[PDB]
């Protein structure tokens, strides 16, 4: 039986959505990206795309391992189009910052709740995020300081291309 | 500019899109696999889901590499029960089923604008999805010489829970 | 059940006992060398009747893949003798250009009944039907400039015991 | 010239004709597990087949060593169907005891001319057979105690499936 | 003697002609690139002036396969100069899909002649046209942004001054 | 700009040509000596035409380091048959006579003008011609002592087709 | 069933408690030279027990291979004492001499009733006993030399019981 | 001299001649349960045997070690089946029980005389019969729990067939 609340678990089902959702955004930008002439920063955002399934996985088996059983829901198309570079790592960012935000619903749900089990499993990935918003933050300021020269945007483009 | 037609880009942009509702699919079948207490079935699922992003990849890659972008389009939301292990797979086999003949669409297609590349390009899935449906038809009639028997269900489940 | 036509699933079961006679014949092409002691020609004659028994083999791993199943017929009693090396090869090259012809009706087929797994898979034999033609040509070739003289007759003998 | 009687000789011949329809017999068998489904069984058969095939050229070096020659005789279409698993491994058994005493016929013919050097040659087939139907008859001791339990068949037909 | 028809013979003979000039031309670029002092650029062009000539062994080799003949052809002088290092990408691009082209006008020829050997050969340079048009669209795209900034042209330079 | 007078320039830029011809010509050589089933000597002979491409280079990179600029002229049509192996061979070493006396003239050129940059660089050459001439004429004394005994040709034929 | 008479079955389990005695016999000649203070020869005598079992465990094997069945008899008292060391030799040998004989019968048994499986098993038990009656012949002439001599009796029995 | 009493030697001898009768037994039970087809259980009863001749061993040096002689029994005929395994294993149970037993007494007959070397000795022994006994305990619980499922039977067989 589950010992997770109903609650709880409709709120990891939904992250997990969320995450799936991220993936597929990321996955958009890559698109736009390679399609602008970039293939470093699609790259990049292939990997993070990549980065957010691991996350919505490690949702899912925790979910069964309370008990729970995730359910898969229709995931919106994500835009396509961005005005620039920049406008396309802040939007990055913006989601970052909301998925952030998302966690910690969830976290204050578990907390209410006293589910110690998920406000502890939950831990790792607030740390997770602070590290991906200042990863965007970092590119951001940096295409900030470019303001446009092509110069050094393909320097990041080569640099972003070398994401393991 | 784009150097393959319109309309064998949006035959093989919609075959991308195909495919990664493809590998939701069987991560929604993963999660009526899971919540039955099958984990076998279920690794296995997860492991064709993958597999079916890879083919999406690839889509993605030649499209761009004909000069093409790529658009991604939302995803509907898969079915997530099954009248049995013995329905569940039948939905996939006969997916995959589906999955091959838009494959052979696309392929004829371009076989009549006389698009020699993506012909060969093609070349490729239709022989994984050989494979593919073959791997398919063989758990199927596993699972028939079972006959109901719990016991067996439950080795064949051990089994698939091995796929690497 | 079977994915290939009935028409189909027997032209490849036809060429797979196809297949199986001309390692039959091949083998006894060797019983021909053997007999006249030229023990080189003999071991690439045993070599070639392996490999097309690994072709046989090939046809018959991708029948039952398509749900197919094999029936293997008699194998009629091949020649024994020929009238000197030179009659052997060119009864090989003569089979060879057969068997090539054989696979070429079957794609024929294939391709009108819009079986393009059954077209794709036959690639690899069409293109090792290519140098298997070539290596009986080179043979016959080097035969003719031997012009009968055992002095040289005996190095091509030894080369050919050399295949691996 | 031939240093061993035409009646040996021939002894000899046939028995090389016995072996490889024998070859062709066990993958008929294969073609029928393989039909079942039974991957692993139709494996043990397809190398039980290849077996017979060194055992047919052990029978083809000696004719030649003592002078003699080989002629391949037609191969009888041989049966492509069993009432389930024991009964293929029975009839299995059955031909080769059936080659046993065939190998017997031999032997006697040559001990009886004195034929003192084919004698010693036959010695090790029969060391052979008795492995041979060893064999057999312990596969069909593990079939019979599986009693039709569709569970440890399945690890007989995954265990005969590593045969080397 | 020939399988091929004299017709096929002609277009593989008259493809191969075409592939060496190809690397010719693609050398012109290279005198060019170097004049303009320009050795990364230089480099790339001698790089893809010998794989032109690989491809053009491909094809001298499949037509004596085939029981065929090459015939050397004259070869035109190319032009030596361009309008700056984009001017001569944009034609080298041109210059490589008409070879693509040229592939398909053979591909077809034998398509029609039903000569499936040498449609199947043809399907590597099909694949291999993809590759080479992309390489240089990805530059000539790259060029476009760079709008003739030194600094980033040094930076395409130095990257394909390295390729191997 | 130049260092090397306009005179000069021209006599390397058309050596350079003219190294380019002699490639192509082995390369016919290659034609005719496949054509005729020497693939030993056909093999020589690519090897050869691939020499002359690191010579033509030679002369391509000092042309640049002397300021000087390099302009591929068109190729004529080679010979492309011959009366036999000995006559093949008598044409290539014909040929390398007439490229020896070629270096000849730019030499004595260069030496007139004192430009002994270039006389020295040209030393390379010359020695390198004593070399080439050398094993054709080697090749040409084994031919004429072998006198058609194909016994000693298809030695030649193999040793030569050793060349790295 | 069986494969092998009830008469070459009773020979070889009969053989099979024979041999049971041999190994009894030999221990309890070990009990007679420890007594007499030769440890040595009791060692030599112990190990020789344990080969005897290990050819009683050889027909026990055998037995049931061929279908048949095992049935242990009585063993009967063997001798404990002898006239000396050399009497002790010299009756081991006259034993070894008796299985040999008995090894005979089963042959020409085996033989007579064309059971050319159990001739060639039998084969291995001829060469072993003329290897073992030859070790106990070296041993008795070793004595002989010997001649009563304790400084060489000393040595022997040190010797012997160096045994493996 | 001998240094223990004859009442001590004849207890040690007689319990050196159950050894090798128990042994001898294990060997029957052995050949009962191959005649069933047990291979597994029929392995056991080997090794069983085989370590009973160890225990025999140590008491034969031991009874040197003290200055007595060994003295050979005749060994009675085993019984040679069964009714069914368990009553085997039963049967071998009571067996074990009886030569602890047999040893109690040895050891509370020297334990009277005072003879502490002998009482010493006997240690080992009590302390392996301890662990004997529960090792055919635990065989028969599991064979209770088989319930006369033939199926499990063949499992536990092939367990104790896994003895070293
Ligand atoms: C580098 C390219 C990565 C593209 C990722 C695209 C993701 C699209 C979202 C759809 C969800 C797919 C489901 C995949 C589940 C995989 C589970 C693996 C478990 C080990
Ligand atoms: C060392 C030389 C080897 C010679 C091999 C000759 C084979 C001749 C083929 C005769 C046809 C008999 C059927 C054989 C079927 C073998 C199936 C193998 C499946 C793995
Ligand atoms: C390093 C720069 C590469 C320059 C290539 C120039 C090619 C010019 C075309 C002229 C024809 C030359 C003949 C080449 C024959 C090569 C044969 C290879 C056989 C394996
Ligand atoms: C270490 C000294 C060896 C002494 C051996 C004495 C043998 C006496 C014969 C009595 C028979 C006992 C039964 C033995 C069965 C052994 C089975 C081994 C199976 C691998």
């Amino acid at each position: 039986m589950m010992v997770i609340s109903e609650k709880v678990r409709k709120a990891l089902n939904e992250q997990l959505n969320r995450e799936i959702y991220s993936s597929y955004l990321y996955l958009s930008m890559a698109t736009y990206f390679d399609a602008e002439g970039f293939k470093g920063f699609a790259h990049w955002m292939k990997k993070q795309a990549q980065e957010e399934l691991t996350h919505a996985m490690k949702f899912y088996e925790y979910i069964y391992e309370r008990g729970g059983r995730v359910e898969l829901e229709a995931i919106e198309k994500p835009p396509s189009n961005w005005n620039g570079i920049k406008d396309a790592f802040e939007a990055a960012l913006k989601h970052e910052e909301f998925v952030t935000q998302s966690i910690y619903n969830i976290l204050e749900l578990a907390s209410e709740e006293k589910d110690h089990a998920t406000v502890s499993f939950l831990k790792w990935f607030v740390d997770e995020q602070v590290e991906e918003e200042d990863q965007v933050r970092e590119i951001l300021d940096l295409l900030e300081k470019a303001n446009g020269q092509m110069s050094v945007i393909f320097q990041l483009d080569r640099y972003l291309g070398q994401r393991e």
